[PDB]
Protein backbone atom coordinates (compact mmCIF):
# COMPACT_ATOMS: atom_id res chain seq x y z
CA UNK A 1 0.00 0.00 0.00
CA UNK A 2 1.53 3.36 -1.14
CA UNK A 3 2.70 4.93 2.19
CA UNK A 4 1.32 8.42 1.16
CA UNK A 5 -2.24 6.90 1.15
CA UNK A 6 -1.62 4.86 4.35
CA UNK A 7 -0.48 8.32 5.77
CA UNK A 8 -3.69 10.27 4.92
CA UNK A 9 -5.77 7.22 6.16
CA UNK A 10 -3.98 7.22 9.62
CA UNK A 11 -4.12 11.09 9.77
CA UNK A 12 -7.86 11.35 8.91
CA UNK A 13 -8.58 8.51 11.44
CA UNK A 14 -6.08 10.00 13.99
CA UNK A 15 -4.72 6.48 14.85
CA UNK A 16 -0.95 7.40 15.16
CA UNK A 17 -0.94 6.29 18.86
CA UNK A 18 -2.56 2.92 17.90
CA UNK A 19 -0.05 2.15 15.03
CA UNK A 20 2.90 3.13 17.35
CA UNK A 21 1.70 0.80 20.17
CA UNK A 22 1.37 -2.15 17.65
CA UNK A 23 5.11 -1.64 16.76
CA UNK A 24 6.06 -1.54 20.51
CA UNK A 25 4.07 -4.81 21.05
CA UNK A 26 5.71 -6.76 18.08
CA UNK A 27 9.32 -5.43 18.65
CA UNK A 28 12.14 -7.93 19.40
CA UNK A 29 13.35 -8.65 22.96
CA UNK A 30 16.94 -9.96 23.37
CA UNK A 31 19.25 -10.06 26.41
CA UNK A 32 21.40 -7.04 27.52
CA UNK A 33 23.38 -8.83 30.29
CA UNK A 34 26.76 -7.03 29.74
CA UNK A 35 25.04 -3.53 29.96
CA UNK A 36 23.49 -4.49 33.37
CA UNK A 37 26.76 -5.66 35.08
CA UNK A 38 27.53 -3.48 38.16
CA UNK A 39 31.03 -2.46 36.82
CA UNK A 40 29.11 -0.71 33.88
CA UNK A 41 26.56 1.42 35.80
CA UNK A 42 28.48 4.73 35.19
CA UNK A 43 28.82 3.81 31.39
CA UNK A 44 24.99 4.14 30.84
CA UNK A 45 23.17 7.48 30.62
CA UNK A 46 19.68 5.89 31.03
CA UNK A 47 18.77 2.77 33.08
CA UNK A 48 16.04 1.72 30.53
CA UNK A 49 18.24 2.07 27.29
CA UNK A 50 20.78 -0.73 26.77
CA UNK A 51 22.45 -2.36 23.76
CA UNK A 52 21.57 -6.06 23.08
CA UNK A 53 24.48 -8.46 23.71
CA UNK A 54 24.32 -9.95 20.13
CA UNK A 55 24.75 -6.51 18.36
CA UNK A 56 26.81 -4.40 20.91
CA UNK A 57 30.06 -2.67 19.80
CA UNK A 58 33.11 -4.04 21.68
CA UNK A 59 36.08 -1.79 22.64
CA UNK A 60 39.47 -3.43 21.75
CA UNK A 61 40.84 -3.63 25.34
CA UNK A 62 41.12 -6.48 27.91
CA UNK A 63 40.16 -4.31 30.98
CA UNK A 64 36.44 -3.56 30.13
CA UNK A 65 35.15 -3.79 26.48
CA UNK A 66 31.75 -2.14 27.23
CA UNK A 67 30.19 0.97 25.52
CA UNK A 68 26.47 1.82 25.11
CA UNK A 69 26.53 1.44 21.26
CA UNK A 70 24.91 -1.00 18.74
CA UNK A 71 25.69 -2.06 15.10
CA UNK A 72 22.51 -1.76 12.93
CA UNK A 73 23.25 -3.92 9.73
CA UNK A 74 20.65 -3.46 6.92
CA UNK A 75 21.32 -6.46 4.56
CA UNK A 76 19.05 -5.55 1.54
CA UNK A 77 19.89 -1.77 1.63
CA UNK A 78 23.68 -2.58 2.05
CA UNK A 79 24.07 0.13 4.82
CA UNK A 80 25.53 -0.16 8.38
CA UNK A 81 25.10 2.45 11.23
CA UNK A 82 26.45 2.58 14.79
CA UNK A 83 23.78 4.12 17.10
CA UNK A 84 25.09 5.30 20.53
CA UNK A 85 24.09 7.55 23.49
CA UNK A 86 25.52 11.09 23.91
CA UNK A 87 28.89 10.56 25.65
CA UNK A 88 29.19 10.98 29.44
CA UNK A 89 32.07 12.71 31.30
CA UNK A 90 33.65 9.28 31.97
CA UNK A 91 32.97 7.81 28.42
CA UNK A 92 34.37 10.61 26.11
CA UNK A 93 37.66 8.62 25.73
CA UNK A 94 35.70 5.32 25.00
CA UNK A 95 33.63 7.21 22.34
CA UNK A 96 36.73 8.35 20.34
CA UNK A 97 38.37 4.88 20.85
CA UNK A 98 35.26 3.36 19.13
CA UNK A 99 35.42 5.93 16.23
CA UNK A 100 39.15 4.97 15.77
CA UNK A 101 38.71 1.13 16.04
CA UNK A 102 35.62 0.96 13.74
CA UNK A 103 37.25 3.22 11.02
CA UNK A 104 34.32 5.64 10.91
CA UNK A 105 34.66 8.79 8.66
CA UNK A 106 31.63 10.72 10.10
CA UNK A 107 29.91 11.47 13.45
CA UNK A 108 26.25 12.63 13.21
CA UNK A 109 24.97 14.64 16.30
CA UNK A 110 21.18 15.38 16.46
CA UNK A 111 21.01 17.21 19.87
CA UNK A 112 22.44 20.34 21.62
CA UNK A 113 24.79 19.93 24.65
CA UNK A 114 22.09 21.73 26.76
CA UNK A 115 18.31 21.35 26.09
CA UNK A 116 15.34 22.13 28.44
CA UNK A 117 17.97 23.68 30.86
CA UNK A 118 19.81 20.30 31.50
CA UNK A 119 22.97 18.67 30.07
CA UNK A 120 22.11 16.08 27.33
CA UNK A 121 25.77 15.14 26.51
CA UNK A 122 29.39 16.04 27.35
CA UNK A 123 31.30 18.76 25.40
CA UNK A 124 33.31 15.94 23.65
CA UNK A 125 35.01 17.98 20.82
CA UNK A 126 37.31 21.12 20.88
CA UNK A 127 35.74 24.57 20.30
CA UNK A 128 38.99 26.44 19.34
CA UNK A 129 41.79 25.49 16.91
CA UNK A 130 44.58 26.30 19.39
CA UNK A 131 43.02 24.34 22.39
CA UNK A 132 43.19 20.62 21.43
CA UNK A 133 41.82 17.75 23.66
CA UNK A 134 43.83 14.77 24.93
CA UNK A 135 42.01 11.59 26.23
CA UNK A 136 44.69 10.04 28.53
CA UNK A 137 42.66 6.82 29.35
CA UNK A 138 42.57 5.82 25.54
CA UNK A 139 45.78 7.67 24.31
CA UNK A 140 44.04 9.88 21.61
CA UNK A 141 44.38 13.60 20.60
CA UNK A 142 41.57 15.57 18.90
CA UNK A 143 42.09 19.00 17.13
CA UNK A 144 39.52 21.35 15.56
CA UNK A 145 40.73 22.01 11.93
CA UNK A 146 37.76 24.15 10.68
CA UNK A 147 34.02 24.95 11.18
CA UNK A 148 31.23 25.87 8.66
CA UNK A 149 28.18 27.27 10.62
CA UNK A 150 24.87 27.36 8.68
CA UNK A 151 21.28 28.20 9.73
CA UNK A 152 20.12 24.58 10.46
CA UNK A 153 23.45 22.68 10.96
CA UNK A 154 27.26 23.09 11.36
CA UNK A 155 30.04 20.98 9.66
CA UNK A 156 33.62 20.68 11.03
CA UNK A 157 36.90 18.81 10.33
CA UNK A 158 38.41 17.05 13.40
CA UNK A 159 41.94 15.55 13.26
CA UNK A 160 42.06 12.38 15.44
CA UNK A 161 45.57 11.14 16.30
CA UNK A 162 46.39 7.70 17.73
CA UNK A 163 49.17 8.84 20.16
CA UNK A 164 50.43 5.17 20.32
CA UNK A 165 51.31 4.95 16.52
CA UNK A 166 51.18 8.68 15.49
CA UNK A 167 48.69 7.82 12.68
CA UNK A 168 46.08 10.60 12.07
CA UNK A 169 42.68 10.60 10.30
CA UNK A 170 40.22 13.37 9.31
CA UNK A 171 36.73 12.89 10.94
CA UNK A 172 33.74 15.02 9.74
CA UNK A 173 31.27 16.07 12.53
CA UNK A 174 27.72 16.79 11.17
CA UNK A 175 25.74 18.68 13.91
CA UNK A 176 22.01 19.24 13.38
CA UNK A 177 21.42 22.24 15.74
CA UNK A 178 17.69 23.13 15.26
CA UNK A 179 15.59 20.10 16.41
CA UNK A 180 13.08 21.73 18.86
CA UNK A 181 13.24 21.12 22.68
CA UNK A 182 9.60 19.67 22.49
CA UNK A 183 7.91 17.72 19.62
CA UNK A 184 9.36 17.28 16.04
CA UNK A 185 10.07 19.83 13.25
CA UNK A 186 6.95 21.15 11.43
CA UNK A 187 8.55 20.53 7.95
CA UNK A 188 11.14 17.77 7.13
CA UNK A 189 12.83 20.02 4.54
CA UNK A 190 15.85 21.00 6.72
CA UNK A 191 16.30 17.40 8.13
CA UNK A 192 16.35 15.94 4.49
CA UNK A 193 18.79 18.72 3.38
CA UNK A 194 21.06 17.61 6.32
CA UNK A 195 20.79 13.86 5.42
CA UNK A 196 21.84 14.67 1.78
CA UNK A 197 24.87 16.63 3.12
CA UNK A 198 26.01 13.60 5.18
CA UNK A 199 25.53 11.32 2.10
CA UNK A 200 27.40 13.71 -0.29
CA UNK A 201 30.41 13.63 2.18
CA UNK A 202 31.07 9.84 1.68
CA UNK A 203 30.48 9.15 5.46
CA UNK A 204 27.64 6.58 4.72
CA UNK A 205 29.59 4.76 1.94
CA UNK A 206 31.06 1.19 2.06
CA UNK A 207 34.69 2.34 1.65
CA UNK A 208 34.61 3.57 5.34
CA UNK A 209 33.55 2.01 8.65
CA UNK A 210 29.94 2.66 9.77
CA UNK A 211 28.85 6.26 10.53
CA UNK A 212 28.45 6.93 14.33
CA UNK A 213 24.99 8.47 15.05
CA UNK A 214 23.79 9.88 18.44
CA UNK A 215 21.25 12.09 20.23
CA UNK A 216 20.83 11.94 24.06
CA UNK A 217 19.68 8.25 24.42
CA UNK A 218 20.65 7.17 20.84
CA UNK A 219 17.14 5.78 19.93
CA UNK A 220 14.70 8.65 19.09
CA UNK A 221 16.10 11.33 16.68
CA UNK A 222 18.92 8.79 15.89
CA UNK A 223 16.21 6.23 14.95
CA UNK A 224 14.56 8.77 12.61
CA UNK A 225 17.86 9.50 10.79
CA UNK A 226 18.67 5.79 9.94
CA UNK A 227 15.00 4.79 9.17
CA UNK A 228 14.60 7.67 6.63
CA UNK A 229 18.03 6.98 4.98
CA UNK A 230 17.36 3.15 4.62
CA UNK A 231 13.75 3.63 3.33
CA UNK A 232 14.84 6.14 0.57
CA UNK A 233 17.77 3.82 -0.47
CA UNK A 234 15.34 0.82 -0.80
CA UNK A 235 12.96 2.99 -2.96
CA UNK A 236 16.01 3.70 -5.31
CA UNK A 237 17.04 -0.01 -5.54
CA UNK A 238 13.69 -1.92 -5.96
CA UNK A 239 11.57 -2.34 -9.18
CA UNK A 240 8.40 -1.36 -7.19
CA UNK A 241 9.21 1.58 -4.82
CA UNK A 242 5.61 1.34 -3.44
CA UNK A 243 6.58 -2.11 -1.87
CA UNK A 244 8.71 -0.23 0.77
CA UNK A 245 6.89 -0.78 4.12
CA UNK A 246 8.28 1.72 6.71
CA UNK A 247 6.76 -0.21 9.71
CA UNK A 248 8.51 -3.43 8.54
CA UNK A 249 11.87 -1.63 8.06
CA UNK A 250 11.53 -0.17 11.63
CA UNK A 251 10.87 -3.68 13.11
CA UNK A 252 13.95 -5.07 11.27
CA UNK A 253 16.11 -2.20 12.77
CA UNK A 254 14.62 -2.91 16.27
CA UNK A 255 16.17 -6.42 16.08
CA UNK A 256 19.54 -4.57 16.55
CA UNK A 257 18.75 -1.79 19.14
CA UNK A 258 15.70 -1.40 21.43
CA UNK A 259 13.25 1.55 21.38
CA UNK A 260 14.13 3.15 17.97
CA UNK A 261 11.49 5.91 17.40
CA UNK A 262 10.38 7.03 20.91
CA UNK A 263 6.92 8.68 20.23
CA UNK A 264 3.92 8.55 17.81
CA UNK A 265 4.93 12.09 16.61
CA UNK A 266 8.49 10.80 15.68
CA UNK A 267 6.78 7.91 13.71
CA UNK A 268 4.57 10.44 11.80
CA UNK A 269 7.60 12.74 11.12
CA UNK A 270 9.53 9.65 9.71
CA UNK A 271 6.65 8.98 7.21
CA UNK A 272 6.59 12.70 6.22
CA UNK A 273 10.40 12.77 5.65
CA UNK A 274 10.35 9.57 3.45
CA UNK A 275 7.25 10.78 1.45
CA UNK A 276 8.82 14.23 0.78
CA UNK A 277 12.34 12.84 0.12
CA UNK A 278 10.99 10.30 -2.49
CA UNK A 279 9.98 13.33 -4.71
CA UNK A 280 13.82 13.64 -5.33
CA UNK A 281 14.75 9.82 -5.41
CA UNK A 282 12.09 9.27 -8.21
CA UNK A 283 13.76 11.70 -10.66
CA UNK A 284 13.18 15.34 -9.67
O1 LIG B 1 29.82 20.85 3.90
C1 LIG B 1 30.99 20.55 4.05
N1 LIG B 1 31.88 21.55 4.51
C2 LIG B 1 33.32 21.29 4.71
C3 LIG B 1 33.89 22.27 5.75
C4 LIG B 1 33.97 22.00 7.13
F1 LIG B 1 33.51 20.82 7.57
C5 LIG B 1 34.51 22.89 8.10
C6 LIG B 1 34.99 24.14 7.68
C7 LIG B 1 34.93 24.46 6.33
C8 LIG B 1 34.40 23.54 5.42
CL1 LIG B 1 34.39 24.05 3.79
N2 LIG B 1 33.52 19.85 4.94
C9 LIG B 1 32.80 18.90 4.24
C10 LIG B 1 33.30 17.61 3.96
C11 LIG B 1 32.55 16.70 3.24
C12 LIG B 1 31.27 17.02 2.79
C13 LIG B 1 30.77 18.27 3.06
C14 LIG B 1 31.52 19.22 3.77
Amino acid sequence: MEMEKEFEQIDKSGSWAAIYQDIRHEASDFPSRVAKLPKNKNRNRYRDVSPFDHSRIKLHQEDNDYINASLIKMEEAQRSYILTQGPLPNTVGHFWEMVWEQKSRGVVMLNRVMEKGSLKCAQYWPQKEEKEMIFEDTNLKLTLISEDIKSYYTVRQLELENLTTQETREILHFHYTTWPDFGVPESPASFLNFLFKVRESGSLSPEHGPVVVHCSAGIGRSGTFCLADTCLLLMDKRKDPSSVDIKKVLLEMRKFRMGLIQTADQLRFSYLAVIEGAKFIMGD
